[PDB]
């Protein structure tokens, strides 16, 4: 995953696009630095990603009024399945921890990884549902 492309839109004033962006670099970080660290740094990196996440979705719910009746069932999906996401994440974490200085601790670890990469994947999703709303709405040919 990279941070996401940019499209033919202006993203200028885009929140939806800048917090996705803000999800998904905290994603990257989190992953980055994971096996080396202990508890007391892999809590807060998680707590991040949440209030990322929090913060995106709130910029969600404020859009939607403005975009076609048509496209609300998507994006009203997309956006449980973020929240799926994170509950999976969450659990992993819980699991780490409960298991540090074990053997197993780090096979805990390839699940946090593998369930924060699907919490980007789907942010990545959401944005591409949410661009196809507006340039429908924009009136795209
Ligand atoms: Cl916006
Ligand atoms: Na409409």
């Amino acid at each position: 995953i990279s941070p996401p492309p940019t499209a033919n839109l202006d993203r200028s004033n885009d929140k939806v696009y800048e917090n996705v962006t803000g999800l998904v670099k905290a994603v990257i970080e989190m992953s980055s630095k994971i096996q080396p660290a202990p508890p007391e740094e892999y809590v807060p990196m998680v707590k991040e990603v949440g209030l990322a996440l929090r913060t995106l979705l709130a910029t969600v719910d404020e859009t939607i009024p403005l975009l076609p009746a048509s496209t609300h069932r998507e994006i009203e999906m997309a956006q449980k399945l973020l929240n799926s996401d994170l509950g999976e994440l969450i659990n992993k974490m819980k699991l780490a921890q409960q298991y540090v200085m074990t053997s197993l601790q780090q096979e805990y670890k390839k699940q946090m990884l593998t369930a924060a990469h699907a919490l980007a994947v789907d942010a990545k999703n959401l944005l591409d549902v949410i661009d196809q709303a507006r340039l429908k709405m924009l009136g795209q040919t």
